[PDB]
């Protein structure tokens, strides 16, 4: 990564080994669960392309996840190249060449050249770049890698209200939607798909309730 | 966070990763217990908004209690934006905006404009007042995700009131009423639901009576 | 009725007997069904509030729903009176009075007076205004006495789709939500309470397919 040295300059220094090893771990417990991506974004905290590539490589497991990702990566990055057409004419002595795709992924562009980016002034953040395409292919993982559908969701005939709305906040947890479809699916899913005795429970309850009333009132059910 | 560098200023530096999983582990370990939140509150020393919400977006599980959570610190943001109104006419060239809740919320603001606020003079204390939201809310919480009332700790036939003690200073440690009234308990509510034998001991004992002397009293019992 | 004569001028003629009884058998029939809601607005073009008054007094049977339109239509007209407060000092001698709820109500005018508001220049639409209220309280009605919910809606395992699909845009006839949401009802709940058989064809589709081919799709099965 680069960071900053206590003279008060940017300078390189190379990643952790357990900080590796915590990146390994990571994957090998959580897989493709959702705390992976702020788990990622902490650990890629002023991370360079090239050291992104080595987290990527460094995978073992889910190849097809891996491959999803390696094409979700040239797909933003052709859809960079597409965007930022090149400058005109030749490049000046006085400065430093405009970022490709395969720049930002760190393929084309060496360390130092990726060093000259992010400390020139003004600095380009081409590790945030690649960061939402990871982030962005993360969904697209974790959106397919989901094995059950939100109205699949439904409470037992034994089963406690309580661990219900646990599934339920874990599988909205994995949908995407706008937050005034996700409120929508908040007040009508939920009271839908709950058992006939605590569904009688609840239309007592009346609306304008909130979940502390309504998982003290279905209790003893 | 924001640390004090040796050079004598204060400078943003990243949080470490056994710091990260310590945060973990204990999420893990001790859930809704009471223990959390000084806990919380050692490793959120110097912390930033933004590391708060890293710190809430990387849990996994409890995601009804993260819900109840969230919602709690947008309506603590919410009253932050209410009782502070936005300020007369606009911006300074030479100064600083004045924040929003979402900016206490970390939500619309940068870091460097964290920094900003925290680094400058007078400085503004935003985790602060986000840290009491988070507290408040774990209060909200551990009321909650208690399971049993005050009243119905009672000590059992065979069991030695010491084991009860025990139960009862845990529960009230569950308690947040005024100290008055938690003194009301204490001497009130112990004795009522000690069993008959110890009871006995206790009566003779009289009033003004410490916990050493009670609890040697009923020792045999 | 408040009607065009030949001469080109706006005068009072009475409602017709088989108008009258049309109106009966509408009711009849249809009972609650949405299809009343046009076949209404039709029958009471040109129609006073004494007229409309006569419609809804002239109804037997039905006397919850009748009490809760007559309590609509109560909450609406003191609702007109709040929004529109009497206007400043004496009525003028050259001018007509302002109406008040119930004079759209029909209740504290005279035909008479119902014809000075329509007829005269500006005129107003006081049957307009009441015709809404009556619109929106059938609406609470017709949500109300819909006996079954577009969740519950499902495909048997023997049942044609076709019959399905009827069912389905029915009830999504009785939801009164945003055509957004109505869309996203559509994409989505269809399939998924679509039988395994043809839930199977209708994946093999992809999307972008339309009625047509989704009907002739799943014909067979």
């Amino acid at each position: 990564p680069i960071v900053q040295n206590l003279q008060g300059q940017m300078v390189h220094q190379a990643i952790s080994p357990r900080t590796l090893n915590a990146w390994v771990k990571v994957v090998e417990e959580k897989a493709f669960s959702p705390e992976v991506i702020p788990m990622f974004s902490a650990l890629s905290e002023g991370a360079t392309p090239q050291d992104l590539n080595t987290m990527l490589n460094t995978v073992g497991g889910h190849q097809a996840a891996m491959q999803m990702l390696k094409e979700t990566i040239n797909e933003e990055a052709a859809e960079w190249d597409r965007l930022h057409p090149v400058h005109a004419g030749p490049i000046a002595p006085g400065q430093m060449r405009e970022p490709r795709g395969s720049d930002i992924a760190g393929t084309t562009s060496t360390l130092q050249e990726q060093i000259g980016w992010m400390t020139h002034n003004p600095p380009i953040p081409v590790g945030e770049i690649y960061k939402r395409w990871i982030i962005l292919g993360l969904n697209k993982i974790v959106r397919m890698y989901s094995p059950t559908s939100i109205l699949d969701i439904r409470q037992g005939p034994k089963e406690p209200f309580r661990d219900y709305v646990d599934r339920f906040y874990k599988t909205l947890r994995a949908e995407q939607a706008s937050q005034e479809v996700k409120n929508w699916m908040t007040e009508t899913l939920l009271v839908q798909n709950a058992n006939p005795d605590c569904k009688t429970i609840l239309k007592a309850l009346g609306p304008g309730a909130t979940l502390e009333e309504m998982m003290t009132a279905c209790q003893g059910v």
